[PDB]
């Protein structure tokens, strides 16, 4: 009932009692643990309800209060009668927040509470999606100086009149399959540009192209529409040191704004909820450039610095790992955009882990994706123990619509 | 069940059958997951069924499952449980199970090796010199002038409980650690409160930087005796870097044989509580941990000074810098050397494709991603994509209390 974590490094032991809140699954059972695995009615609504504005009206100091009474009641008077209810604007915000502070993989939550809510429920066609998305983009943007953001389009009633961002984040570059064999551009993109051509949009077929976004409302068949290109904030990436490395060509985007996650809150689904923060550097430099299955540049970064790449042993991978992060971070910095190295962002997450024990009593936390995908050893989170669980309101994965869309 | 997982780099998916089989706890449960927490006298009730499960085990490896010899061996083991509450594994059973605990060790990358290990059998030993002598020989043996062979030696099991064989040194061969009056700590930290017992024992210390620490054995429940091991047993490779002069001043060097001594070896419900087992290094357990943990020898500022990067703000990199600069260079002077050693991509790469045989001739391949994945580059190995599936099979190692909290002194 009381759970130690122990940090290995400092021997700080610190007491979970929050994880007696947990209510979804792990996928773990006493035999099998599935910590490495990716992905493992009226009736079910009011007790959902009753979940969240218990935890709501406390969150304000106010439980077993008369206004939290009435409001218990009227969200049962609304189910009974509509088979749905809709949540104050308050209770709206408050969710999002906490949907952003459970989320166990997120190291950036020291920013919980700063996150910017926009309230898109009265939002009806996918024109107006597009509307409300530019208005993020450019307020999340906010010339390089970032601010973390979400918007929160209509919740789902019977699952046949769905809002959907078909893109997988606001801003990505498209993925092209070449007669020779190869793939231009970020091969994770492959399916989702097919469809956007399939859909018919004017593929410009180079290395970097901005998607459009495939925007669904109210469960119709999804539209296309481009961002403004001057919207789209982007950083050319070079070297401090190596002159060539501007010569590949490199560069990305300024803004990661995850676009298909559900957001629960309450029992109520919000289907189409993209937010977004700013980006750790390795999230650049590791997994985009360097995933085999990504841009893959580490081969060729190796060639230009002129390492032994006869043996693994003599670790040119590694050299020219730290290289092209330098040049991330160098990148950003020097273009004044947000950004934050993994040191930096660990370092602040154990101090929120820290804050969270005391005044909340835990913090769930993933250690697969807490530790950074480069250097894990050295940074503070690596020897720190941690206890994964559900809490809600919560950032769920749900299946990409294509599959799902009934066209 | 069939239980899937996932390659995220390769797409590659595998099917895993073999969690049927699986027996302790993981110490998750379906509300909380304790996937990163490093920690999560049997009555003849309990012993029957374990060695029952084990011996049929070791009958349907050898194709002789349900044969004459192993009805006969299960009656003649429950016959020697009934009347003795316990009962004596055959040279190759221990065998068989020792290789397996190996096998099912979810944390060891280094696992495609585990049909070869070399078994010395102590089960005769009755003291702590001769657990001494074993443990030379095992030291000889396995660090064969620097072409490293993997062994593990087996002590008596244990019994009541009150006449157990312990190694209490964590690893045979480790350096001692001094803390000083002024707080600092000479040598490794990581072995101050053992150094201190050793002392406390009537160890003479050097007190330097790397004092290969006595051995302080315990046989048959009693007080534990000191023993140095004869220093041209222990092999040693001063570190040095291809390209860098200064980096020999630094004055490090490390022990070529990793011997792990304070882990449990459970086999049919039995308990080998001395069981020290070595391998080789994978170059990061020495440049990234033992030198580069803050509780450590926590050499990243020294190392980076030198190199004269900017250590002004973390986005410099610096850290990340010095890390592969040190890591070069363990792997080069192991090498250099003549010393057997692996890097962490060659580890990886080969754990993988263990990995997937295992899939294929067993049904799967248990593994601990928090320890599987290496504590540097961790993205680029093609482990960190790998889902995994961790889960307990016997035969095990398992920890257990060390043994200064446990043990009643006899004077
Ligand atoms: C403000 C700066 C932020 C930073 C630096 C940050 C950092 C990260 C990183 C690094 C990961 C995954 C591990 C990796 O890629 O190495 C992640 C995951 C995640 N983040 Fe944050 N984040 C930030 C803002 C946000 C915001 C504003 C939200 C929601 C309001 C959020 C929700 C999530 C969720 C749900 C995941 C897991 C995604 C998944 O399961 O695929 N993050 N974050
Ligand atoms: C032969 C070469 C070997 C290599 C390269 C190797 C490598 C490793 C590494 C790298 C780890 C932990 C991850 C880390 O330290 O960064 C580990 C853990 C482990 N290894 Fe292996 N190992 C080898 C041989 C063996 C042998 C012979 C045994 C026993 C028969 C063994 C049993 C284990 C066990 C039980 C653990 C988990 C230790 C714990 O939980 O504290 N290994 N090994
Ligand atoms: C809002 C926000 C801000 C910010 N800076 N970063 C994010 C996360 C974005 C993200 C996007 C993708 N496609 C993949 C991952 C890791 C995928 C992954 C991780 C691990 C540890 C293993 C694995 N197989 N895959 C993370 C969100
Ligand atoms: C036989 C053998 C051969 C070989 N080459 N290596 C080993 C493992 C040795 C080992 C020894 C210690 N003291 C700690 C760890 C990991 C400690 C650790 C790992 C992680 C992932 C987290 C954490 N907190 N601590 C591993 C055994
Ligand atoms: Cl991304
Ligand atoms: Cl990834
Ligand atoms: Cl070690
Ligand atoms: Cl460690
Ligand atoms: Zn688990
Ligand atoms: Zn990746
Ligand atoms: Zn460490």
């Amino acid at each position: 009932r009381f759970l130690k974590v122990k940090n290995w490094e400092t021997d700080v032991v610190l007491t979970d009692t929050l994880h007696l809140k947990s209510t979804l699954e792990t996928g773990c059972t006493e035999h099998i643990c599935m910590g490495s695995i990716m992905l493992p009615t009226k009736d079910q609504l009011f007790p959902l309800a009753k979940e969240f504005l218990d935890q709501y009206y406390s969150s304000i100091k106010r439980f077993g209060s008369k206004a939290h009474m009435d409001r218990l009641e009227e969200v049962n008077k609304e189910i009974e009668s509509t088979s749905t209810y809709q949540l104050k604007d308050t209770e709206l915000i408050y969710g999002a927040k906490h949907a952003w502070r459970n989320a166990s993989r997120c190291v950036g939550r020291i920013q919980w509470s700063k996150l910017q809510v926009f309230d898109a429920r009265d939002c009806t066609t996918a024109h107006g999606m597009f509307n409300y998305i530019c208005n993020h983009v450019k307020y999340a943007t906010n010339k390089g100086n970032l601010r973390s953001a979400i918007t929160i389009f209509p919740q789902r009633t019977d699952g046949k009149h769905d809002f959907r961002v078909w893109n997988s984040q606001l801003i990505r570059y498209a993925g092209y399959k070449q007669p020779d064999g190869s793939t231009l551009g970020d091969p994770a993109n492959v399916q989702f540009t097919e469809i956007c051509i399939q859909q018919g949009w004017k593929a410009p077929r180079g290395r970097f192209d901005v998607l459009p976004l495939l925007l669904q409302a109210n469960g119709n068949d999804p539209e296309l529409f481009q961002i403004p290109p001057e919207l789209v904030l982007e950083v050319p990436i070079r070297h401090p040191k190596f002159d060539w490395f501007k010569d590949l060509g490199l560069k990305w985007y300024g803004l990661p704004a995850v676009s298909n996650m559900l957001l629960e809150i309450g029992g109520l689904e919000f289907s189409a909820c993209p937010f977004s923060g700013w980006y750790m550097g390795t999230e650049i430099g590791v997994r985009n450039y360097c995933d085999n299955s990504r841009y893959n540049i580490l081969e060729e970064v190796a060639k230009k610095m002129d390492l032994d790449m006869r043996k693994t042993s003599s670790l040119w991978k590694d050299q020219a790992l730290v290289e092209i992060n330098i040049a991330v971070l160098y990148s950003f910095q020097s273009d004044k955009v947000t950004i934050v190295d993994h040191h930096s962002a660990t370092e602040s997450f154990i101090k929120h882990m820290e804050n969270e024990y005391r005044c909340r009593g835990g913090c769930p936390a993933d250690w697969v994706w807490i530790v950074p995908p480069m250097s894990g050893s050295i940074t503070p989170v690596f020897h720190q123990e941690m206890l994964n669980y559900r809490l809600t309101p919560s950032f769920e994965y749900q299946p990409d619509p294509w599959n799902t869309h009934v066209w």
